[PDB]
């Protein structure tokens, strides 16, 4: 598809029984969700951007369906204000910026 | 051009004769750029992102070429962490994202 920037880039993403609405986002490098309780090992880690630093969890090879199409990677969770697909998986599912 | 994102997409910009290096984020409302002269009025405006608000100031009408491309639009400058390019001007230029 092509989503033009008029609004906020959102789609649908879906992580096990939750489905959310997430940024396709090309300033994050990394994936970052809202506060949620997935299985699994984590290690603690401090990303930063405009207003400084948030705490999250880091969660390894974690499956992400973004609008249909699959996904599999790290994925960051932590008290965002916004779902946040990240480059990480960006590239997985084919994505490019055009102009 | 069409950008993968394997890696960051940072591009030279050029505002006000100089030269600059900025993030194209699909994920930013708005142009911010790091501490610069501008001229011109400015108003007093806060944004918020990941790790909260910031103060900036924010100027109208401001024309930048992106990549080769003209926009004419509001950036805001302050604290950001890097220079982003945002959807006001992203759209501006023609920008879309695409999988
Ligand atoms: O900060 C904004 N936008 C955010 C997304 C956003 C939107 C709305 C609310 C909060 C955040 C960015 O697109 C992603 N961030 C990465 C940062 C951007 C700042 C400087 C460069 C790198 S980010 O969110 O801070 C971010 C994301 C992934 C990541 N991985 C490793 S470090 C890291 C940082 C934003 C949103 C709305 C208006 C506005 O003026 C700015």
């Amino acid at each position: 598809p092509q989503i033009t920037l008029w609004k906020r880039p959102l789609v649908t993403i879906r992580i096990g029984g939750q489905l959310k609405e997430a940024l396709l986002d090309t300033g994050a490098d990394d994936t970052v969700l809202e506060e949620m309780n997935l299985p699994g090992k984590w290690k603690p880690k401090m990303i930063g951007g405009i207003g400084g630093f948030i705490k999250v969890r880091q969660y390894d090879q974690i499956p992400i369906e973004i609008c249909g199409h699959k996904a599999i990677g790290t994925v960051l969770v932590g008290p965002t204000p916004v779902n946040i697909i990240g480059r990480n998986l960006l590239t997985q599912i084919g994505c490019t910026l055009n102009f």
